[PDB]
């Protein structure tokens, strides 16, 4: 298959899984530094003022989109309560890093300038899955560079470094649908040279992790980016900020994707939904 | 240092705790098989028809009770928004195993019987941690062969076996607050003859598995009885039973007692908290 119909795959399998009722749904445009960036702002059923939470999909920076991640942003949304505006960042290999990274900097910097569009009153989070959760961690690291402060960052199964090292990796990297050959073809898409390996902005990992706000980090037991995802957990803990690691036993990477029939899936954005809950509302 | 001064201090440390609000709290006596049991009733501040908790503390069978547990059953309340029943076995070694099973299951089978006393039209759930996960893991194993139909099962950090061969057990028996000294200590006091640990009434993992709730499993990564509780879980599984494992990481035993000042405790609270709105209300 070609990156073209395994991008339309996506979407075409997301309309089997059921689109929960949300308060409103809104398609805005953002202007951002080297393009305008499509976004889809999900509105919760209660009233305002509102936490906002900006999502950003995995799929490996190539593949995913606002659509095919459109089931799992209503669901997060009424579990969070919380406003969400999921995030149409440019793809790979047609725009290689730091594409991606840019256009996820630039929406986050605008949905916090303008918060009172969506009576964003109680503050602004980050979070993403996979290559999102990438994003989701690179953009909150650039955010303290800027002095905006965040309430807080949700980081489902991230990618946070080049790795040829884990014993998840190997234990993990076949049988177990995110494969090895998959990990690479995904790097030789998105990565310009070799030197992108030494970027803060590839592998957060690298960052001095201090003063980045308080973390929810959800790993897979079968999942070859298990220990590298606890890890960034644990140097963030040792940076001093509080986090809470989690790992879901008995599941693949992806499984927040497949909620409706993954029942852990479902679990975890329920534990999503609460930690938003709490830091926003003090519920 | 004696039975009566350590649980008095256990008592003491826990007074200070800022005790969350609550609905409407009624102290009860079960008439038990063998004594008179105790209760004590937390209604959320939502308003009914309720799923019911009922819920065993923890302190190794020797230690703890309804004073102790107080802070951590309102606290638990709240999350699931469900009527919570803080139930006050018999402790070892004054009164020795089957006593602390004898209640639990007599007092389970009475809020069954029970139960429009408290306006639970949306079923029974049992939960507990430590000595009272087990209390409450056994206790849905015992409704199964009465034809007592649970709702679901939580067990957080539960103690499943008679353990000389887990990894977790080795690596985690020192240091970490609950180490080989205390499980040893503990099962001195609780058991009456070797013959006990034949008992699946001590150790669950001994029973069939077949048609039991689902569960929500709850381990603590530097917890020597992690990787039991993680087996009872895969046994589980294995049994066509439905169930959420969770490991959160850089914590220890007994993490959820400490929640105020624990975060981690904290967010394990609301992942019960949710598990428990999920089965009982669709939320």
């Amino acid at each position: 298959a070609s990156v073209e119909e395994i991008r339309s795959l996506f979407k075409q399998f997301s309309s089997l899984t059921p689109r929960e009722e949300v308060g409103k749904i809104e398609d805005i445009t953002i202007p951002g530094s080297e393009t305008n960036i499509k976004a889809r702002v999900y509105y919760p059923k209660t009233q305002g003022p509102y936490g906002v939470l900006v999502y950003y999909h995995g799929g490996g920076f190539v593949l995913g989109d606002i659509e095919s991640y459109d089931p799992l942003c209503r669901a997060i949304t009424n579990s969070c309560q919380c406003v969400t505006i999921s995030v149409d960042y440019r793809l790979a290999p047609e725009n290689k890093f730091p594409a991606a990274v840019v256009d996820s900097f630039d929406a986050l910097k605008w949905v916090y300038n303008n918060s009172e569009k969506f009576n964003g009153k109680y503050g602004i989070a980050v979070g993403g899955d996979s290559a999102g959760g990438n994003l989701a961690a690179v953009t909150a690291i650039l955010s303290k560079k800027e002095n905006i402060k965040l309430k807080y960052q949700v980081l489902i199964y991230p990618a946070v470094s080049f790795d040829l090292i884990t014993k998840s990796l190997y234990d993990n990297g076949e049988g177990f649908f995110l494969t090895r050959e998959h990990i690479d073809w995904f790097g030789q898409q998105y990565l310009r040279s070799f030197a992108d390996l030494l970027d803060f902005r590839f592998s957060p990992i690298l960052a001095d992790l201090n003063d980045l706000p308080p973390a929810l980090i959800i790993t897979a037991e079968h999942d070859p980016l298990r220990d590298q995802g606890e890890a960034y957990a644990n140097k963030l803990l040792q940076s001093g900020v509080q986090v809470t690691s989690v790992e879901f036993n008995n599941v693949i990477h992806g499984f927040v994707s497949f909620f409706p029939f993954i029942e852990q899936g479902r679990d975890a954005i329920g534990l999503i939904g609460y930690v938003l809950r709490k830091v926003f509302y003090g519920k």
